[PDB]
């Protein structure tokens, strides 16, 4: 459906086997093409990594960590999860790779923030810190409402059909008052015959205002975001595994590194050392899908205008740290089933898994943070980096936080080869550096999340691969 | 565990083979109590009933349908969701129920209902709502705390703090205006390169509010309704069926319709009919698990006031119809992976499917209605019925609704079958409900109509195990 069969002999070397590069290869080879992979790593998927028992990564500073999570479980290191919007749904149907539900929203996980209230560093539930935000600023719309404050703008029936709304949304007394829901949970559940159980009690305005607990909420609001959410059974890395089986590992050059890439006479040629020998291919096209801040280290015959347009693309941080507890508390005390509980704290949230519900065994994702606290981890090692994980999520979810734990695997992008970055943000920001990066260069295309309107996910690495062939294919056809 | 172990020879015949007579042998079992199930259905589980291929049902109006749903295909005709702090969720730990999540909420499912506005009949996306509704709210706030309207309530670091939220919440303008947001949605997605996309537009504020857009946002809020939710992989019956092989189907007599019911000197005996021979069962107690206005028809000795307290618990309607399509159009158009569209018309919801994602063919449940907007297909035949829930829904979801139909099945709790109703609606803790917490001598009444989560299996379930604990403690004295 992307495009028509090819005509003749035509050839494509794609450096990088990410998910923009294993995409354009799959579409490449169904419209006839000859393509070839090459990927530095020993692993299909790029920023798509799912580590699990067996899993071994040293990073650029040097440390190797081992994964030892038991069979079956596993946590993303990158890519964890995806609205219905996008591409990559797709995909996972034509590749026969199962999803399911992502939990993105949770009424029983947590939010925890400092302040200058006394909910400062309390972990409030969200359907808690919801029934109170939503009941008082109902009621003060309600009081705005009634006292005449909106005259100007809110017709009478207007101001009727407000108020009626708000009464129900902020679950408020008949006289406007906001003083507590059962939509804020309970102490005790209520149960059968005379046991009604008991309401978890509202705490004040003024401390619910400035403890700033709503501070979240918008998050399930995200395009990309909101809930319902999707993800493959048993990884997001079984996408780029379906990409690989169906391309051929024939087409694929693993342990291939790039270190040149140039314009030739007949198309590109790329060199590459891979089984320790220095190597090279040339294809009448090329497409790059190494990272920009990553493509400057290559040999290349690169225009100068085009090597400063790679720059503007500046890298990031990010990361992860997840941990197998050999019991499912979180599940079994606190009634969280999947979801992430959010915070201040560096680790910034906390996020429970969505698979093995009820099970005897779990990999919590201890941290997921980006920018200034995700610099607080990179430089740690990662017996330093559990240690700040569980002393800060001890401060949320209690003491059991610090018990039954097996093992842990961290990842730090910023700090891990082939990626050197979680993803891109232009400076200025289309900048005109990223729109001189959609232009080929003679047989050089460049592809990859960071040419997208959605950075940082996957459907931007999908959709650009996918332009991306339509114009090589556009250019052979004439 | 519930309660110990039973010391000598204690027998309890239980009526119904529902979730609170099936929760109630299995924890009176495990304690070592000799006792009997009596199930007037082929199947356990009662208004727990999971529609698949082959299922026959024949209502109380006498028409008889047969669900052809492909292998691996169904919808829950009864309980379908279960929040995080049921007991229910702990049973089926206990049983080795796989469950997942249920889509309770999403943002690409639609509303539509009636109004004075250009909005009547519009299918608006929930995120597209929301957006607009939280939007203007936020900006409404927003102008009459910075106009000082607040000022007696709130201090100015109060509305700072608020306004912070307020812009956020509401995706407010620098200025402090709902101009729209990209949480609305895209008419064109955004792709790669100068591909941006084309944001979807907002109403304006009088179209929001006018339309009442917003009326089922407090929905996502319900105590047992927010996510995360949960349901049994391939059907909730599976709770059932797992409590039925634990329990072991000889201490189970399906088809055993109950017909009498009595306290006598040795115990409790109940007669019931299966397999249209008559037979007969004593007992040291009973627990009736049996919906309470159907426990008048049965021969008994209860208290003149104990049977008017049982009238009490009005009978309540709610069904539900689901369409097996042969291409699920809903992931592929229109971007929804389950949830539900809410709409004021009869149909009340569409919910699609938490499984089978991106497979060929999937069941819809057209509609899931209740009280007056049930009443309006219950005396319709299955025909009508699905005449409509088509034409309804393809007032929301387009022509598409009406295409690549292969089957259908429906059910109307009230019409049928040993529930005659979908829970309880006491009249008026009620003097009713509370008499009938008491023994009739040997005989326990237990269900979700004695409960405070009644149409809920936590009401059964807890129902059960406080009338098991209580038989225990009698015993023990
Ligand atoms: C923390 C984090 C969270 C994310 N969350 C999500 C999410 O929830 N959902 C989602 O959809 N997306 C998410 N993503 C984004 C998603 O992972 C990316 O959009 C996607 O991986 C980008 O694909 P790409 O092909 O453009 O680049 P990459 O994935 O970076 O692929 C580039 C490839 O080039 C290779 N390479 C580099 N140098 C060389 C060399 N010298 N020679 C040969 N090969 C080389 C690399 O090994 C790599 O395989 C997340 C990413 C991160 C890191
Ligand atoms: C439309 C609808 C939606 C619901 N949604 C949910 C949901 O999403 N989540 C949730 O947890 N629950 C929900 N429920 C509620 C749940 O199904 C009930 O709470 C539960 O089934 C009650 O169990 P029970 O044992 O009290 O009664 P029942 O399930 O009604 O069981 C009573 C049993 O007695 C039997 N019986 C009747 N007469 C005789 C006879 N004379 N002799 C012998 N046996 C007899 C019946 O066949 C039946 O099996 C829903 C219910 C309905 C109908
Ligand atoms: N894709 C991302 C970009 C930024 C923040 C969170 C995510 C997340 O989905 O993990
Ligand atoms: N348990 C019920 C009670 C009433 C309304 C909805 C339901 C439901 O969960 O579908």
């Amino acid at each position: 459906d992307l495009i028509g069969k090819v005509k003749g002999s035509h050839s494509v070397v794609v450096l990088g086997g990410g998910p923009a590069g294993l995409c354009s290869a799959f579409e490449l080879q169904k419209a006839g093409y000859k393509v070839t992979v090459l990927e530095a790593r020993t692993r299909p998927g790029g920023r798509v990594w799912t580590a699990r028992g067996g899993s071994e990564e040293t990073d650029l500073s040097g440390e190797t960590q081992k994964c030892t999570f038991s069979e079956g479980h596993f946590y993303n290191v990158g890519a964890t999860r995806i609205p219905q919007s996008h591409i990559t749904l797709d995909y996972c149907r034509e590749l026969g790779v199962e999803i399911q539900g992502f939990g993105n929203q949770n009424a029983n996980t947590f939010v925890n923030y400092q302040s200058d209230t006394s909910l400062s560093g309390q972990s409030v539930t969200y359907r808690a810190a919801k029934a109170d935000t939503f009941g008082y600023m109902s009621e003060l719309l309600k009081k705005a409402t009634d006292q005449g404050a909106l005259d100007q703008v809110l017709s009478r029936e207007d101001k009727d059909a407000l108020s009626e709304f708000l009464s129900d949304f902020g679950d408020l007394s008949d006289d406007g008052r906001y003083l507590g829901s059962s939509r804020r949970g309970y102490d005790s559940e209520p149960g059968a015959g005379l046991n009604f159980g008991t309401e978890k009690k509202p705490f004040a305005m003024q401390e619910v205002i400035r403890s700033g607990i709503g501070r979240n909420f918008s998050f399930d609001f995200g395009y990309d975001q909101a809930m319902m959410m999707f993800t493959p059974v048993g990884g997001m890395d079984r996408i780029y595994y379906a990409f690989q089986d169906r391309i051929g590992t024939d087409n694929i050059v693993f342990g291939a590194e790039v270190t040149s890439m140039k314009n030739v006479s007949e198309g590109v040629t790329v060199e590459y050392t891979a089984g320790g020998s220095k190597k090279s291919i040339t294809a009448d096209y090329a497409i790059c899908t190494i990272p920009p801040h990553l493509v400057g280290r290559l040999q290349n015959n690169l225009p100068g205008d085009v090597l400063t347009a790679l720059k503007a693309a500046k890298p990031s941080s990010s990361g992860k740290l997840g941990i197998e507890y050999s019991r499912r508390w979180w599940e079994t005390e606190d009634r969280i089933y999947g979801g992430a509980s959010n915070t201040d704290k560096d680790i910034s949230q906390i996020m429970f898994p969505y698979d093995h519900y009820n099970s005897d065994r779990g990999v919590v994702v201890a941290y997921y943070s980006s920018g200034k606290r995700q610099e607080a981890f990179e430089s740690l090692t990662h017996r330093q980096r559990l240690a700040k994980a569980i002393a800060e999520g001890s401060e949320i979810h209690g003491e059991k936080y610090t018990r039954d734990i097996s093992s842990s695997f961290s990842g730090s992008w910023r700090r891990t080869k082939y990626s050197e970055s979680a993803w891109a943000n232009w400076a200025g920001s289309a900048t005109p550096e990223y729109e001189k990066l959609l232009e080929p260069v003679d047989k050089i295309y460049f592809a990859g999340d960071h040419l997208s309107n959605a950075i940082a996910w996957q459907h931007g690495a999908l959709t650009s691969a996918r332009d991306v062939v339509t114009h090589i294919h556009e250019r052979v056809a004439q």
